[PDB]
C-alpha cells in the first residue's frame, strides 16, 4: 500500500503558490506544477518554471481562453525543453512565442493519464510519481469561498472540468479523506492558495476524469 498521507510541500516538491491573473492559464501553472516536482525528484533542485512559455507556445492550446495539461507536456517534449520563470517571466496575457533555448529549465519525455474516475490510481500516481495535473469543476460559489476543512458539495459537476489544479499529496483530516490541491489564485485565495478536497466521495468535482503527470 502507499503511505495513508503523502505531502510533496513537507520535501520541497513545491514551489509558491501563484497567481493567474485576468488569463484562463490554469491549465499552465498545474502543467508547471508537475513538471517542478518531477525536477525536483529528478535533479533536487526546486526552481519555478514558465507558464508563459506554455501559455505563448503551446498551439494545441488557446493561450488566456484555456488548454490541456497533456498538450502542454507533448510541447514541452517536441520543443525538446521549458524555460525558468526567471527567463521567460509571467505577463498574464496572450503574446507572442518568445522561446529561448538558453534558459531551458526541465525537459519531458512525455506524459501518462490516470484511468477515468480511478481515485485509488491517482492516490498510488501521487505516492509513486510525485504532484499530478487534475481537472475539477471549480464553478462553484462554495469552491470560491473556501476557507478551510475538506470541501465537498453535492452540487459539484464531475461532467462539467472547467478548471485546472495539482494534486500535491492527499491525507485524512479528523477521519475525512482528502486531496491537497495547490490552486493559481495566488497565495491569499482559499488556506493560503490550498484547498483540501474530498477523497473517495464518488470522484467529487471529477478530481480523477482528467488527472496526468509528465515523465522526465
Ligand atoms: C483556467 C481555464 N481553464 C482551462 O483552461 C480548462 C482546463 C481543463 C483541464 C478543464 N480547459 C478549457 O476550458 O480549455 C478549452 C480548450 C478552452 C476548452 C480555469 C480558471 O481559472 N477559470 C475558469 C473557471 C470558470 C468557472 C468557474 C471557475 C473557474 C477562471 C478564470 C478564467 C479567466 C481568467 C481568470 C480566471
Amino acid at each position: 500500500r502507499a503511505p495513508d498521507s503523502v505531502d510533496y510541500r513537507k520535501k520541497g516538491y513545491v514551489t509558491p503558490v501563484k497567481n493567474q491573473g485576468q488569463c484562463g492559464s490554469c491549465w499552465a501553472f498545474s502543467s508547471v506544477g508537475a513538471l517542478e516536482g518531477q525536477l525536483k525528484k529528478k535533479t533536487g533542485k526546486l526552481l519555478n518554471l514558465s507558464p508563459q512559455n506554455l501559455v505563448d507556445c503551446v498551439s494545441e492550446n488557446d493561450g488566456c481562453g484555456g488548454g490541456y495539461m497533456t498538450n502542454a507536456f507533448q510541447y514541452v517534449q517536441k520543443n525538446r525543453g521549458i524555460d525558468s520563470e526567471d527567463a521567460y517571466p509571467y505577463v498574464g496575457q496572450e503574446e507572442s512565442c518568445m522561446y529561448n533555448p538558453t534558459g531551458k529549465a526541465a525537459k519531458c519525455r512525455g506524459y501518462r493519464e490516470i484511468p477515468e474516475g480511478n481515485e485509488k490510481a491517482l492516490k498510488r500516481a501521487v505516492a509513486r510519481v510525485g504532484p499530478v495535473s487534475v481537472a475539477i469543476d471549480a464553478s462553484l460559489t462554495s469552491f470560491q469561498f473556501y476557507s478551510k476543512g475538506v470541501y465537498y458539495d453535492e452540487s459539484c459537476n464531475s461532467d462539467n472540468l472547467n478548471h485546472a489544479v495539482l494534486a500535491v499529496g492527499y491525507g485524512i483530516q479528523k477521519g475525512n479523506k482528502h486531496w491537497i490541491i495547490k490552486n493559481s489564485w495566488g497565495e491569499n485565495w482559499g488556506n493560503k492558495g490550498y484547498i483540501l478536497m474530498a477523497r473517495n466521495k464518488n470522484n467529487a468535482c471529477g478530481i480523477a476524469n482528467l488527472a496526468s503527470f509528465p515523465k522526465m
